[PDB]
């Protein structure tokens, strides 16, 4: 059985980079974590621009 | 890094205050709550109208 | 079985108070109303603002 | 012809009051508003929560 | 207030029976399973063919 | 012209007999039924798991 | 109260005249047929073409 | 650059001429009009039926 | 067995006839085409507009 | 690099066994097949039903 | 109250540039630009490849 | 006429860089390839991230 957790990593620098910290986190916090699938990107325009990248993060049960 | 929690509020009143509730269960569990998305919105129909109103619940991580 | 209609309820109030004209209607004409799901909310512009909200509308059969 | 401008209302009451606020400063804006479809809704969640909805609001060319 | 996971079961047999994998692992360790909404279904396809079916799984809270 | 109703069949065994469950509805109340169109699976879980397919079912008018 | 059919038309001619065989035939059985949604499109590929126009027509209830 | 405006052309005659119409009217306003996707099309049933089609219209900035 | 190939048609005439060019093409070389879908719909908007269609032309294998 | 092609399987049992159709057909005809992903399913009704489950096949390249 | 503008972004390198080309064009133009969702991505293929990134482009309106 | 090929691409570097291996692969069996639209990204998560990038590359046929 695999579970997903809905997860928005952010980057200053580009969308592969915010998917990459959602994963970070993932893999800080779960085990046997397989596979991420983006669901939607965006980006915080303020002092600086973040960009954001939602990832559905794959695990394996047990 | 944000995650989300996808979470169905009920409420005998509208579909706003079915968001809230939600919402509110969601503070009660979670820190940094910081927005909702709305996904989807219905009504169980019985003895009363119950609205409901399913949230992407997103918090900060941390 | 159940069986779905794909009604548009309006108000000039609100979108939870056009979602229970459609209901009421579905009420008015059919047994065994059981649930109704969102697929849409509109609001009609004119003199006044008539909110609109589409529910398919579901019935258990029999 | 009709033209769409794609406007985000804000209200610290409802969503139907959300999208009223967009179709306000439509109509404060543009001769001619005949329509508004609702496209999405949210709540941002700070001090107080601020229910969110995003309308595409219809006007006549001319 | 109801919460959904996302899950995907795994069968050798049938998009059911993998539907039922999920679940089973969501009563495993879940309280109060309500409802699955099939989102998504596959198949991994080896030495033998896995189906798999992925699953939002509602229990309510509490 | 082709017209569609949607109904939801269910069956204690498969999605496939559920959709069979709501095809036999059609069948048995409409003539010139000639396709069947799947739209959504779930699944209501009690004391017993009852597997729902939900289907645009197409006949032929006249 | 608006309802919606689920009608599809067909033409040997144009997805226009598709849409229009579809309409013809709510206006032929319906009361206060007020518009109509295109859906889908599509082509039967046989002896000759036929252009299908799938529409949900609106009809005002009462 | 390229920017999109949201028009819905209208015809008496075609799908197709009601997006000629978007579009006639997108090039008397705007400079560098490229290219046009449809998005949506309707009929208004009335008198007379309105073919609607509704395109983003793409032009390229400066 | 069915496949679908998927195919832009193009006309300066019509979204009809763009669909039709896609056809004649994949009858030029594929055995069995049995029907389209569409898929979408676009102008090429230059000295002159040519209408596209894309479909889905599914054909029986073997 | 991952090739996918858009195969309807077909079965007079189930929507697996229709799953299983295509992807027979794919591993007659082409190496390195890996997964499937079911994009739609219906069902053909005439003397007898006919299943269908349309599947997005995915092969390695080289 | 806020506003979005359907923009395409270029870029020669990647798909993260060319999200700012759009940003970096509605900064030009507009104040009070807040954030930005990737809605569609893309490569024009010629001479060179071309990535575009559209966006819908949110501004605080007054 | 357009003909679309559904490919995934891979690289250790950026879902930019997955893309154009799609690109690449399709440059090298096909000729007069014209656009690329992006449909999903993903990463393989194993030893090394894996980022995906799946796209349908158009070319002119003939
Ligand atoms: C993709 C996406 C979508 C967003 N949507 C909303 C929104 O819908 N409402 C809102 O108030 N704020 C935002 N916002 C938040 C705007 C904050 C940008 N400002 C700073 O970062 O300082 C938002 C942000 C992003 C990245
Ligand atoms: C939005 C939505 C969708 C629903 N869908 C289904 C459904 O698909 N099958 C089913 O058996 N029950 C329901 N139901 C549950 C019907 C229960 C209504 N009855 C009472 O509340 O007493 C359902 C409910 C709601 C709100
Ligand atoms: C959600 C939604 C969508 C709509 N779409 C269209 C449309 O697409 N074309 C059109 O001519 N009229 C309408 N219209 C109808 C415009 C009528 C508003 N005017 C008055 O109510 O007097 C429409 C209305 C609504 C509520
Ligand atoms: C619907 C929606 C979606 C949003 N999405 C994002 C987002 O994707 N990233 C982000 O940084 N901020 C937001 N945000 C902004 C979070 C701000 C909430 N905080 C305060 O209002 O003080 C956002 C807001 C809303 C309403
Ligand atoms: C629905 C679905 C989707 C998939 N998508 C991908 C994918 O997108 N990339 C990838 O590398 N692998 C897979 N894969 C994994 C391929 C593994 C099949 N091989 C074996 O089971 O031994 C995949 C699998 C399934 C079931
Ligand atoms: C697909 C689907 C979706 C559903 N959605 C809802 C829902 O959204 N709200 C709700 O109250 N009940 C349901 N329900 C109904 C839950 C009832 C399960 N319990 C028993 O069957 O005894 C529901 C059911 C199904 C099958
Ligand atoms: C849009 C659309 C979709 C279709 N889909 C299917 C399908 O999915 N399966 C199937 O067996 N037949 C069809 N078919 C039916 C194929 C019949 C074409 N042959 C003749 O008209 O003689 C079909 C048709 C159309 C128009
Ligand atoms: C595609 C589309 C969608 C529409 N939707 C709505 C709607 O949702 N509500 C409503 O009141 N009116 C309309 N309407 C408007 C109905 C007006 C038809 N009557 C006349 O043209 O005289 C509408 C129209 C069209 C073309
Ligand atoms: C539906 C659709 C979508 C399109 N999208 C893009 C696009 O996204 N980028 C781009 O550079 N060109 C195009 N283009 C190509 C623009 C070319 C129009 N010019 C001439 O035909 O001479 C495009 C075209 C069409 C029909
Ligand atoms: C999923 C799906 C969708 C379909 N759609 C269409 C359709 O849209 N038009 C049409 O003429 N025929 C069909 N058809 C074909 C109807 C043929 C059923 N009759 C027999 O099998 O003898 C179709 C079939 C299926 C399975
Ligand atoms: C995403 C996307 C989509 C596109 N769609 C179309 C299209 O649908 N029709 C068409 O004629 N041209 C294009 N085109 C335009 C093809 C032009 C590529 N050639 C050169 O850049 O020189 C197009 C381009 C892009 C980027
Ligand atoms: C986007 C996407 C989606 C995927 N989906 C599935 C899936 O649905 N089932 C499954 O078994 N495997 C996968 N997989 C495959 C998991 C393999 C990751 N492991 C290694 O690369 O070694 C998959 C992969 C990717 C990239
Ligand atoms: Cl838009
Ligand atoms: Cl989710
Ligand atoms: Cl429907
Ligand atoms: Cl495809
Ligand atoms: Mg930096
Ligand atoms: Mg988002
Ligand atoms: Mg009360
Ligand atoms: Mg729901
Ligand atoms: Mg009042
Ligand atoms: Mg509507
Ligand atoms: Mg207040
Ligand atoms: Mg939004
Ligand atoms: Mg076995
Ligand atoms: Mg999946
Ligand atoms: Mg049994
Ligand atoms: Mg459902
Ligand atoms: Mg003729
Ligand atoms: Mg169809
Ligand atoms: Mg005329
Ligand atoms: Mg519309
Ligand atoms: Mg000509
Ligand atoms: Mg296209
Ligand atoms: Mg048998
Ligand atoms: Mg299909
Ligand atoms: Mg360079
Ligand atoms: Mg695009
Ligand atoms: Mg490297
Ligand atoms: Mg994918
Ligand atoms: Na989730
Ligand atoms: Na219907
Ligand atoms: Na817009
Ligand atoms: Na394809």
């Amino acid at each position: 059985v695999f579970k997903k957790v809905l997860l928005t990593g952010t980057s200053e620098e580009s969308f592969t980079a915010a998917a990459d910290d959602a994963i970070d986190r993932a893999e800080d916090t779960l085990d046997n974590v397989v596979w991420a699938e983006v669901v939607d990107q965006g980006v915080a325009i303020g002092a600086v621009r973040t960009y954001q990248t939602e990832v559905q993060v794959a695990f394996e049960l047990d």
